[PDB]
């Protein structure tokens, strides 16, 4: 295989995410566990709210809470930095803008502890409207997609990405958020720079019947694609 990292993400491998936000002052975590199959690109997770009611809508957090999981086809396996940064890991730092509304900045390292591939995140929130549609829960819980356009950041030893989601409004349209992310090497291994391409992504929410807590439940696929074979 072309990278070391490519081979921890053969079969199924347990994941965590442990995330401390701060939203306008609104403070709160989430703690997620679940798996991930690269093979098939395939993703599923179970997020809980540990301080007890999450104070921005669930799906406005789908991105910041592993990109590593992506199914890259064979003839791109070259392209995928993020299993080559594996498994001393990469640190993950996004702005994303919410259209007409505030942003959000994240700083995430996800790397292996053990045999968990796990996602430390820090969020930070500002300049939201308190009644708009984050602060407002005015978003609708079903589904996101989107193309995550990634480029060689040669210079940081990384790569840069942007993209733009539509989440939808209940009983409305669409709120934007545009995500703006740079993804560096923890370790000093050499990794994989990428010639541009894109992750295809597709994240499906629902609720576990049995949980009290305020949670998500994840099943996500995402895909690299848009290099020709």
């Amino acid at each position: 295989m072309v990278s070391k990292g490519e081979e921890l993400f053969t079969g199924v491998v347990p994941i965590l995410v442990e995330l401390d936000g701060d939203v306008n002052g609104h403070k709160f975590s989430v703690s997620g566990e679940g798996e991930g199959d690269a093979t098939y690109g395939k993703l599923t997770l179970k997020f809980i709210c540990t301080t007890g009611k999450l104070p921005v809508p669930w799906p406005t957090l789908v991105t910041t809470l592993v990109q590593c999981f992506a199914r890259y086809p064979d003839h791109m396996k070259q392209h995928d930095f993020f299993k080559s940064a594996m498994p001393e890991g990469y640190v993950q730092e996004r702005t994303i803008f919410f259209k007409d509304d505030g942003n959000y900045k994240t700083r995430a390292e996800v790397k292996f502890e053990g045999d968990t591939l796990v996602n430390r995140i820090e969020l930070k929130g500002i300049d939201f409207k308190e009644d708009g549609n984050i602060l407002g829960h005015k978003l609708e819980y079903n589904y996101i997609s989107g193309n995550v356009y990634i480029t060689a950041d040669k210079q940081k030893n990384g790569i840069k990405a942007n993209f733009k989601i539509r989440h939808n409004i209940e009983d409305g349209g669409v709120q934007l958020a545009d995500h703006y992310q740079q993804n560096t090497p923890i370790g000093d291994g050499p990794v994989l720079l990428p010639d541009n391409h894109y992750l295809s992504t597709q994240s499906a929410l629902s609720k576990d019947p049995n949980e009290k807590r305020d949670h998500m439940v994840l099943l996500e696929f995402l895909t690299a694609a848009g290099i020709t074979l």
